[PDB]
């Protein structure tokens, strides 16, 4: 397993676009991959869960993962995340 906790910087929050390209980028591995906030907790692989954990600007995440690429999964979301989405 594999976590990191991590401030959104985005306007958007995990809505529209980000959202969109959040799922993407985590459907691009192999892990199962969880976003949690405040004791709610979803898979990121699911824009439904990401809606319904209802992320915005300046809330602070955990991310966490398991699988075999648990480690690169998280990084590249943490990356998508610190770039503010390609920002």
């Amino acid at each position: 397993m594999k976590e990191v906790t991590i401030e959104i910087k985005n306007k958007t929050g995990l809505h529209a676009r980000p959202a969109a390209l959040f799922v993407q980028t985590a459907s691009k591995f192999s892990s199962q991959i969880w976003v949690e906030k405040d004791n709610k907790k979803v898979n990121a692989k699911s824009i439904m869960g990401i809606m319904s954990l209802g992320v915005s600007q300046g809330n602070v995440v955990k991310l966490s993962a398991e699988g075999d690429d648990e480690e690169e999964a998280i990084k590249a979301l943490v990356d998508l995340i610190e770039s503010k989405f390609g920002e």
